[PDB]
């Protein structure tokens, strides 16, 4: 149906991040039916050159409908143009994961990657190619939900790259599979980024020497060997996500009955 919203229902708040178009804020809307609902406002502090981008992203986001990929729910197309979209309240999956350390199970952590793989999963299934997944673009809605945030503020990132993608630039489900790998040892490692101080010309070259991303401390084996399968040099050696879903499912299950 219709996706404008009356800017008098929305109740702006404080800032919380930015964007290639302009700061992140929270805030409020009231609505009809289920007021009064938390959600976040992008903002676009530039033109009508820039308008046309800004809303093709609202656009993108429009075609999805996932419990772990953060939903649009609608725009303000009057300037100063505005971007509904739910609220993840805890924020960014990084930093949550630096700060909360030691207060978080291992059950935790393969929770989240599981949710991660559901959403992929549907991706895959909707012939979706994604090509930038990494922590820094998930959220956090509670500290058992987690979310693939907005497509157009998760837009080279090498070091999460499958190898056919740096090297000829080829982007498919399978090379999704392989920055999805990365991710998954990005949580596992509390939020560290993969192949600090190595620089991004040098990574295909140890990519192509057999190296990889080690098993992060108290990485159960099954999961780290989960993450070697995604790193298949061949792209059609890598698992589906459907598959990494069972599989992280059976994982998952073993730490915690769910
Ligand atoms: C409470 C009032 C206030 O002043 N808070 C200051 C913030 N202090 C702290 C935290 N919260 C930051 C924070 C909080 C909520 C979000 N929820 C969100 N939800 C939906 C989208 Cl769509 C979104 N989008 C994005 C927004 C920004 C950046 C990227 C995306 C994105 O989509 N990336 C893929 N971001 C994102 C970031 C901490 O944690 C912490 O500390």
């Amino acid at each position: 149906r219709d996706y404008e919203i009356q800017r008098e229902r929305i109740e702006l708040g404080r800032c919380i991040g930015e964007g290639q178009f302009g700061d992140v804020h929270q805030g409020i809307y009231m609505s009809p039916e289920n007021p009064a609902m938390a959600v976040a406002i992008k903002t676009c502090k530039n033109s009508d050159s820039v308008r046309e981008k800004f809303l093709q992203e609202a656009l993108t986001m429009r075609q999805f409908d996932h419990p772990h990929i953060v939903k649009l729910i609608g725009v303000i197309t009057e300037n100063p143009v505005w971007i509904i979209m739910e609220l993840c309240t805890l924020g960014e999956l990084r930093s949550f994961l630096q700060v909360r350390k030691f207060s978080l199970d291992l059950a935790s952590l393969i929770l989240y990657a599981y949710q991660l793989s559901t959403a992929l999963a549907y991706l895959e299934s909707k012939r979706f190619v994604h090509r930038d997944i990494a922590a820094r673009n998930v959220l956090v809605s509670a500290t058992d939900c987690v979310k693939l945030g907005d497509f157009g503020l998760s837009r080279l990132p090498i070091k999460w790259m499958a190898p056919e993608s740096i090297n000829f630039r080829r982007f498919t489900s399978a090379s999704d599979v392989w920055m999805f790998g990365v991710c998954m040892w990005e949580i596992l490692m509390h939020g560290v980024k993969p192949f600090q101080g190595v620089k991004n010309n040098d990574v295909i070259g140890r990519i192509e020497n057999g190296e990889r991303l080690p098993m992060p401390p108290n990485c159960p084996p099954t999961l780290y060997s989960l993450m070697t399968k995604c790193w298949a040099y061949d792209p059609s050696r890598r698992p589906r996500f459907t598959e990494l879903k069972a599989q992280l499912s059976t994982i998952l299950e073993e730490e915690k009955l769910q």
